[PDB]
């Protein structure tokens, strides 16, 4: 699985963008904490668990709060560009075991 950044493309559902995150204040990332099947989201693998989103459309979210977050996600359009970076170590943490 590619650790570099990536550009994904969401088309906006009935229903959100079909993730959700996970974060906390600022500075400890925006990670993908699930992907709903069949959703917007779900792109034959292109995004994944455990990705931090660095980004949504123009707006940077590397330092965001989840609140920050969420309402960047929610105001990003009908058409989304998520750049996304695996970083399955760091997502680690915010995921009970």
């Amino acid at each position: 699985i590619p650790r570099e950044p990536r550009r994904i493309v969401i088309h906006r559902g009935s229903t959100g963008l079909g993730f959700n995150i996970v974060g906390g204040e600022g500075g400890e990332g925006i990670f993908i904490s699930f992907i709903l099947a069949g959703g917007p989201a779900d792109l034959s693998g292109e995004l994944r668990k455990g990705d931090q989103i660095l980004s949504v459309n123009g707006v940077d979210l590397r330092n965001a709060s989840h609140e920050q977050a969420a309402i960047a996600l929610k105001n990003a359009g009908q058409t989304v560009t998520i750049i996304a970076q695996y970083k399955p170590e760091e997502y680690s943490r915010f995921e009970a075991k």
